[PDB]
């Protein structure tokens, strides 16, 4: 016999995802390389690993969409709402969708592509909000000026308590 598991996450290391579709707002290799820096994000913390896939079904399908785009979970325009993903799980689970009716960049103006998408790979991964206010996994979106990215302490502890650490 078996059980369902008690935690939401990935009971494998070794992820894949997939870029459905693309937003207008940026390249094609500059939303590959905001999300490939965004799963680094993770993988740098956990022993978790992320290979990009062109086709078929990956464990986290990437898309971007607006309004009611396929589920319960319907974008808002502008602002409000900039993304969200489910958790960890087969089929939907994992899957990150990203609202085009922001204003996606690499840079500080808009809303910063690899910023929402590790903030969602989070969720993806399996954790929820978090209640700290300098957290990657606060609910709301404040970039700080600061010019490197660094993870919070909240998040590492987060993820962490869910894969422990890369070694
Ligand atoms: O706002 C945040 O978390 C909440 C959230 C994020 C995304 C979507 C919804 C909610 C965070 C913002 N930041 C940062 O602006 N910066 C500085 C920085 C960022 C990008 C590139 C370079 C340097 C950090 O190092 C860390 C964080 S965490
Ligand atoms: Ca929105
Ligand atoms: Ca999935
Ligand atoms: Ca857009
Ligand atoms: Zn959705
Ligand atoms: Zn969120």
């Amino acid at each position: 016999y078996n059980v369902f598991p008690r935690t939401l996450k990935w009971s494998k290391m070794n992820l894949t995802y997939r870029i459905v579709n693309y937003t207008p707002d940026m390249t094609h290799s500059e939303v590959e390389k905001a999300f490939k820096k965004a799963f680094k994000v993770w993988s740098d913390v956990t022993p978790l690993n992320f290979t990009r896939l062109h086709d078929g079904i990956a464990d986290i399908m990437i898309s971007f969409g607006i309004k009611e785009h396929g589920d319960f979970y319907p974008f808002d325009g502008p602002s409000g709402l900039l993304a969200h993903a489910f958790p960890p799980g087969p089929n939907y689970g994992g899957d990150a969708h990203f609202d085009d009716d922001e204003t996606w960049t690499s840079s500080s103006k808009g809303y910063n592509l690899f910023l929402v998408a590790a903030h969602e790979f989070g969720h993806s991964l399996g954790l929820d909000h978090s209640k700290d206010p300098g957290a990657l996994m606060f609910p709301i979106y404040t970039y700080t000026g600061k010019s490197h990215f660094m993870l919070p302490d909240d998040d590492v502890q987060g993820i962490q308590s869910l894969y422990g650490p890369g070694d």
